[PDB]
């Protein structure tokens, strides 16, 4: 019983953290087998972070410029190359700690765990999704760029994000692992606005499965609606549209609680209408859109 | 920028957490030098969950009685022994991965981080309060049970917290790692009620001093009050007392943003007597009390 924001295991990511010095600027980079990856912009200097001409950066620059350290150990540098807006740096030695990896891509609304990290160091995890307008709410501080976001399926490590930068609203932007950003930000100090957020409805119904399992289940209503009469009170909302892909992907959470999905579809329509009149759905006095169907099925399991 | 619950890096502890299987029941148990650590109702049968006597299972059992597994590894038990609620088992082999670690027994509205693990193999990780009526609101399935809380300070782990048992609530109760429960709870199925709930004060106004550096600080009013003033608004509420100790610990959230602690009394007083009419502080609708000023100060300063 109770539910939790939880994130995965640290311990296979932490082994895989190291710091990346390149003149004065330090950050964060990721070791897994014989390359070191961290983001492009520890080639700049505090007079080129306006508009930096990364080309011609990277070209004046040798193997020995980078310094890379895993704990109080030094790495040699063998080769370098920069792939969009990650930087690549070959070394001697293979990571001895490297698990079972992939890089993935993920889609608006899938969540990770991100471990913050500040020169080489982790200091803490916690759970965020990727929100519809390509930037996340977490929690980092100056040095904190090179931190990972991942996802563990067994044993094997799931890359989807690397951290980058920081715009005027608080929030954050970053890269998959082959350096593409999410979303249209790119790696420099100018005027980059997020667009307006919508919430990620197929996340929120998930949530409210996930309320009726742990005994919360007052805004349960006595009437269903359609896709079609739901899709135009989400957009009133700033709801993202629900697809007919959504509602298959909570069949599973359908089935268990005895609830079809239209019908939850009609008791979020009444929390959307009404509010919530000061009461509280699994200790929170907001709608929850930071958990998936997996994450509910995951935690509501025991999947290890 | 931005504020997050957030656990410790749970890599440390990941290579700590074995399988403890006695006849039947099979649940989680701490590996630390050459001592394996589990909860005591390891020796029960569904028979004697009602009211089990402990002294008279124990003497009827041998150290080959224990199977204790770490992944694909079996330990040898040469030594067991009861303390309070607590098993304690020596065997052959001495943990390769111990840590630097100590036994501490946390106060009420102390945090810590929980990893949740099913057959000695961890799931994930949460942050969590050390509740007034000494339970905590965690996420536990059946054979969570071994499952640790702890702390870290440099690289020295502080193991606060070891998982038992869920009340008839849904909410969740446990000893220290000498096997004395917080709270007045004890290990079989019986009528144990927590008691009525407070919020942590000390937590709260943590909390709205973090916001107030992240620039959510709307809330923000222009009275100030006592300590006995608001102590007697807090008790109306059920808030905990505010102490002179809880004021002193303050004092560096009190410094940085410039408002003095009984200021942001004076502000808290305001939001407990006229709600927050559907606005949310640090995305939050709710007043959040699982935050202590050390955590609100390592998240706004990056200690690693
Ligand atoms: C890497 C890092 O921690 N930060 C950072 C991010 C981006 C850059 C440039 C691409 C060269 C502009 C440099 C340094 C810092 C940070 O100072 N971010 C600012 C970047 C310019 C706009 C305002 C934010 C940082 C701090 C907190 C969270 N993420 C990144
Ligand atoms: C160890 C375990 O996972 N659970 C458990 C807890 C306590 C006992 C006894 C002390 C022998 C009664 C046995 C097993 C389970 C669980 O079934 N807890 C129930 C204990 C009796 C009252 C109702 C809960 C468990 C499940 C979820 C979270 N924590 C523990």
């Amino acid at each position: 019983s109770g539910f939790r924001k939880m994130a995965f295991p640290s311990g296979k990511v932490e082994g895989c953290m190291v710091q990346v010095t390149c003149g004065t600027t330090t950050l964060n980079g990721l070791w897994l087998d014989d390359v070191v990856y961290c983001p492009r912009h520890v080639i700049c200097t505090s007079e080129d972070m306006l508009n930096p001409n990364y080309e011609d950066l990277l070209i004046r620059k040798s193997n020995h410029n980078f310094l890379v350290q895993a704990g109080n150990v030094q790495l040699r540098v063998i080769g370098h190359s920069m792939q969009n807006c990650v930087l690549k740096l070959k070394v001697d030695t293979a990571n001895p700690k490297t698990p079972k990896y992939k890089f993935v891509r993920i889609q608006p609304g899938q969540t990770f765990s991100v471990l913050a990290c500040y020169n080489g160091s982790p200091s803490g995890v916690y759970q965020c999704a990727m929100r519809p307008n390509f930037t996340i709410k977490g929690s980092f501080l100056n040095g904190s760029c090179g931190s990972v976001g991942f996802n563990i399926d067994y044993d094997c490590v799931s890359f989807c994000y690397m951290h980058h930068m920081e715009l005027p609203t608080g929030v954050h932007a970053g890269t998959d692992l082959e350096g593409n950003f999410y979303g249209p930000f790119v790696d420099r100090q100018t005027a980059q606005a997020a667009g307006t957020d919508t919430t990620i409805t197929v996340n929120v119904l998930a949530w409210l499965y996930a309320a009726v399992i742990n005994g919360d289940r007052w805004f349960l209503n006595r009437f269903t609606t359609t896709l079609n009469d739901f899709n135009l009170v989400a957009m009133k909302y700033n709801y993202e549209p629900l697809t007919q892909d959504h509602v298959d992907i909570l069949g599973p959470l359908s089935a268990q609680t005895g609830i079809a999905v239209l019908d939850m579809c009609a008791s979020l329509k009444e929390l959307l209408q009404n509010g919530m009149n000061g009461r509280t759905i699994l200790g929170s006095a907001l709608l929850e859109d930071e958990f998936t169907p997996f994450d509910v099925v995951r935690q509501c399991s025991g999947v290890t």
